[PDB]
């Protein structure tokens, strides 16, 4: 869980820092980029709202691919006074959240899951965000099997996977696979109609979308919008059009770049901390919600399908390793208990502990985790 323990910050009087408050998500790759063409090394330092806004965690996730990119060189500030900007800035965090004359800055801690969300209904029906891809395909042997789900709508763009449909009917499960984008306001409305009242609709599961990867300097508005659309404009619609469903569980599956940052990835972790947030705003209304950011999965999916050996490094490197579907899938069970947003990902204490001991850069986020 991203945790936020108070640190102080320095008693610093001014930094050579080129101050700016963020505005939104495409705003801030904007004004990067201009400061990024600056051959003059000062950090940015980037003033974001309030990180449990969708928009502010996006600009934050944005910020946080960027960050990993480009290591102190951008300060990722969320503070309500650009007072402490400068403080902030000579802490040498590249996040830090100062509020009430006090710093903050994001931790990950191990989280203890509560067995108290709402048991899902054995005859209702669960919603599966792009079903033919294989993370929705995993989630649909799981729920069928151990949640025994009898009624499913595996929704996605192509929204036809016979061979998951024979699969998931030989077990006995009503489901209903139809073609729709859940971001698509006509697509998703219908479809959502498509759910029978006497098997009424108790979870939605978030998993469509599409994987643009690449560095701020390269990527475009356009591919920030291509990925938040099908999980920033999907999940949204999800919440507005289910708030009123007898929703037992709200799944969102996020990715460890959005809460920690991976280069090359400032779009993507724009939208899954964009989710993570969104889901945030559902929990704190009281409704049940799970945003999970979902690390390095094992198995080849369509979604994370472009991973190749170089990044499988690049994610051993931050401690990742192939997440299995079982472990996966047992992660998600204690997430959806649990509730709220949390990171399911298989983290190696002993590198990073060991990286931290012989002085290695350790991301703020990990060095809760491994601190000195």
């Amino acid at each position: 869980r991203v945790d936020w323990p108070e640190i102080p910050l320095p008693t610093a009087e001014t930094a050579d820092f080129l101050p700016y408050e963020a505005t939104s998500a495409e705003a801030t790759l904007s004004a990067l980029q201009a400061w990024l063409a600056d051959p003059a090394e000062t950090r940015l330092a980037v003033v974001t709202g309030d990180c449990t806004e969708p928009g502010a965690a996006a600009i934050w996730g944005l910020v946080r691919s960027a960050q990993s990119e480009h290591p102190g060189r951008i300060v990722l500030a969320d503070l309500d006074d650009p007072a402490v900007l400068p403080a902030v800035v000579a802490s040498g965090e590249p996040q830090v959240r100062v509020r009430n004359g006090v710093a903050s800055v994001p931790r990950l801690t191990r989280v203890t899951p509560r067995q108290d969300a709402r048991p899902l209904d054995p005859e209702g029906t669960v919603l599966i965000t792009g079903g033919t891809g294989t993370l929705g395909a995993l989630t649909a042997r799981h729920l069928v099997t151990a949640h025994g789900v009898r009624h499913l709508v595996l929704v996605s763009r192509r929204g036809e996977a016979p061979e998951l449909q024979e699969e998931l009917t030989a077990l006995g499960a009503s489901v209903a696979i139809a073609a729709c984008d859940v971001a698509d306001r006509a697509q998703l409305e219908a479809v959502l109609r498509a759910i029978p009242a006497e098997h009424p609709l108790t979870a939605v599961i978030h998993t469509a979308g599409v994987l643009d990867d690449g560095v701020v300097t390269e990527l475009t508005p356009d591919r920030l919008a291509t990925v938040r659309r099908p999980k920033v404009d999907a999940a949204r619609l999800l919440d507005e059009l289910t708030r009123e469903a007898d929703l037992a569980a709200f799944v969102l599956f996020s990715s460890a770049a959005g809460v920690l940052g991976n280069p090359g990835q400032a779009g993507y972790a724009a939208a899954n901390a964009e989710l993570d947030a969104l889901a945030r705003q559902r929990n704190s209304l009281d409704l049940p919600a799970v945003s999970i950011a979902w690390g390095y999965w094992a198995t080849v999916s369509g979604m994370t399908e472009h991973l190749g050996d170089a990044d499988l490094r690049r994610n051993q490197r931050i401690g990742m390793s192939g997440l299995p579907a079982d472990e996966g899938m047992a992660l998600l069970d204690a997430a959806i208990a649990t509730g709220g947003t949390l990171v399911a990902a298989k983290f190696d204490v002993a590198a990073l502990r060991a990286t931290a001991k012989a002085g290695g850069p350790v991301p703020p986020l990990l060095r809760g985790l491994a601190p000195l």
